[PDB]
């Protein structure tokens, strides 16, 4: 079934990952043929600013991701940023994410690996998509079995990111495929000392991903987007979700049939 | 109504032009809800080699287009150069196309707009989403009335083009967008004497084309493309003209329901 | 000896043309080891809107430029746009430009190559540092016997173009290689319906172009920039000509000795 | 006082260290209006693959520098890739040098900074210019005193890299800039499972960077370019190292009095 990776974009409270862990349920209630799988980053470790906000620890994190799975049956996934947190997330998280800038640390990708979870890397900016088989290969070596890479784009000129559609089925060789729909539009370092991002193409990119064929899509969301303390250029307003979700199934329905073998 | 421009790449031959404008006849027979138009350049103006096939002359592709054009009842389309071909190239061009590397080019975009033909203007490598409207003023100014933008890739490094597909909707917002599905998977001197391409992912993008929305697509075709005298590596088989346009179409109802509106 | 091409962008009026070609007629005989060239456009065939100044035709301009000629003796370039204005404007003109957007339409190569003057080919935004060989190609087959390659800058993202000096050693392996230092600091459609630039950048630039190694600089210069009709934002005032000059022959006598041997 | 950072990629041994240390020692001896800092990874953390050499250990890392240090009495440079590895490393590294893909982890930025050694940060290939002043501002926050930032090239493409020499008058603007030679001619995957690079146009960059106006220049070297354990395409016959910096100091010499004022 296809994937639905969805949530706020940080853990800026457990207040705010239970109302959408609630929205979240109730679309996996309503769509019986997606797995829903829920996001959120107990800490922005990469930020432009050091003014900018980071989170509430990976402890604190780790617990408000552990009262949506069990108040909701959802499964989670969340992002680390060295070693040492793997172990503590796995206890957690279904699926552990790897920051596009970290794409290439070894010992942070053998860590996850090693904690028998599923891991699903982001493609780093610097990246080519054939350079992702050698990604897949670490991980595999470290005794991964469930692995993800997912498409944010990638470094046109300076503050623009596009996405090369191209290395959907180029990496679909060596591992199941997300698009991630929010950080594809997103503009690096384009609001000064933060990142800015263009909402109005995500619902069309994301159209095109599953039509070209994808294993899933990867989109944050927030009850008031512009009050997000981290991305606020590009949550989805909690409300739209259900109407993306409907069109990436039709569409994915009409043109899965010619989606390339292989 | 969904515009499908067709056809081989160059004036090789009459047998040539008449061979695919009998296989773009019988479709435009059984896809009635589709606009077909022919589609051949007289001259390659500006390949990499001096050593290249360039075309037969102006006289003798006027004359071979004609004969598609009465024989088939095909709309007529072929390219331009230089300012005095848009008088004589506009007694059977029913839309007069503008070279990407001339999209800037002033007069000779005022020359194809006062023959009151359609003009369509394939986007510089080198060109911007948003610039596109500069070009539409021009155009307009000169008289023109059908207008068309078309999507062809964009510079990304040596050799290589990549397609922002937030163009489509970016340049829809002043003129009706063409999507080319051919020359956008095409690799700028990849041979050094002569360009490359790819064509593996021809379809895969014109599938995302239509889900993001488009006004039509540009494909050219032919019966052997590894024959080509020009863009072999990017040419479609003749035979599976079909079944791309078919594809499209069940993709273009679906989706439909989705596209934004400007 | 160093090739310095200078002048302003566009023939605005002879007034001008003579202005400056007093300024550089004065350098031209202060610095006896340079050769220098009066360079002017007498019009803007691919301004971006249809409303900016293009120039006072090719008529006017082959006259003031002769003016300047005649009254100086400084040799002239300008550049063509159709293959029908080689013949006249080459009466004036000691070098024939091609434009950056036409630099692979054959038949305005062969044109400028008949006339039997030298001929300087921008590169394109577009073209990769290897791909200027066919270029060159084209022009000797042409009958040109003194070709020129200018750099100008390459797309790098939207409306930015990047320098990549390898170019200078590269295309030094096939014609003598002109570092163009206004417009490679130049930002396309960076106004909106207009061309910006910055400059801050254009002198730094030079001092690498050559340190790298190059056989000349191209730099248009203007008495008030902030009043040219014409790529205003990168036109450097009159009186930094000559400083700029006297830094590029003292970094070009110090660094020659390193330039690689082809 | 030009600061020259140099030595072998990798610690491939305790004996590499010595013998281009001997020759470092030998050079900071001939060229005492040079500051010279002996630079060695304990650790290549990014390869692209789980099959490439990484190297001894941290132990035995910061040991071999030690030795190389206290035997010739020379600055030491090394890099760190998570937070816990600064403290052990300042016990010998003058300068804690940044990875390119790490310089945005706010952590591993403030560890460095708070062992209250010099930090240089290589700039990302995803990174603007302009994004490098968030860079240097965490680092203050951390407590940095003496603060650098290395050009080492932007994302061009796949596998590409240029040098946008504009960013070394920007960067200047918050702090010292260095230029990596080695790594802006470097092609990223560019060999499948590991990275190439264009040795012949090292120099001649080096020589532009100067000419431009920068801080100091990294250049990695070995006895054996060849047999280098990482980065081979790139490295420096160790013999070949006081011709480049002979030529650095004379272009630096005539250029720098034109260097713009900040
Ligand atoms: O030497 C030249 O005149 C010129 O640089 C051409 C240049 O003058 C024009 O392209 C000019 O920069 C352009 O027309 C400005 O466009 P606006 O966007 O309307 O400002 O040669 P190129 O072919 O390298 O661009
Ligand atoms: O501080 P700024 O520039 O907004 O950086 C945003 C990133 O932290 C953000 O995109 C993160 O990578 C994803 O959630
Ligand atoms: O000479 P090559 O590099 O093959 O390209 C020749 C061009 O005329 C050709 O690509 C044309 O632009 C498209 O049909
Ligand atoms: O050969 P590969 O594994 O791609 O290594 C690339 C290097 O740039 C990387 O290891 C590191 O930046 C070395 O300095």
């Amino acid at each position: 079934k296809f994937l639905v990776i969805a949530g706020p974009n940080a853990i800026e409270s457990e207040e705010l990952l239970l109302k959408v862990g609630e929205e979240i349920k109730r679309l996996s209630e309503k769509f019986k043929e997606v797995e829903f799988v829920f996001k959120s980053s107990f800490d922005k470790a990469n930020r432009s600013s050091i003014h900018s906000f980071r989170g509430h620890g990976l402890e604190y994190g780790v617990k408000a991701l552990r009262k949506v799975k069990e108040e909701f049956g959802l499964k989670i996934t969340t992002d680390i940023h060295e070693s040492w947190q793997a172990e503590p997330v796995a206890e957690v998280a279904d699926i552990i994410q790897i920051p596009a800038f970290l794409c290439r640390q070894t010992d942070l990708l053998l860590a996850a690996a090693k904690t028998g979870r599923a891991v699903n890397v982001k493609k780093g900016q610097f990246l080519a998509p054939w350079d992702t088989k050698n990604v897949v290969e670490k991980l595999k070596f470290g005794g991964a079995k469930e692995i993800y890479l997912t498409e944010r784009g990638t470094t046109f000129g300076y503050n623009n990111l596009v996405v090369d559609f191209r290395s959907l089925p180029i990496m679909k060789q060596w591992a199941k495929v997300i698009y991630d729909a929010t950080h594809s539009v997103q503009l690096p370092g384009g609001l000064g000392d933060k990142s800015g991002g263009m909402r109005e193409f995500i619902f069309p990119l994301i159209r095109a991903a599953v039509a070209v064929g994808c294993d899933g899509v990867f989109m944050e969301t927030h009850p008031e987007p512009e009050k997000a303390l981290s991305d606020a250029p590009t949550a989805l307003p909690l409300s739209q979700l259900e109407g993306i979700i409907e069109a990436i199934l039709e569409i994915r329905e009409v043109a899965s049939k010619y989606y390339e073998t292989i």
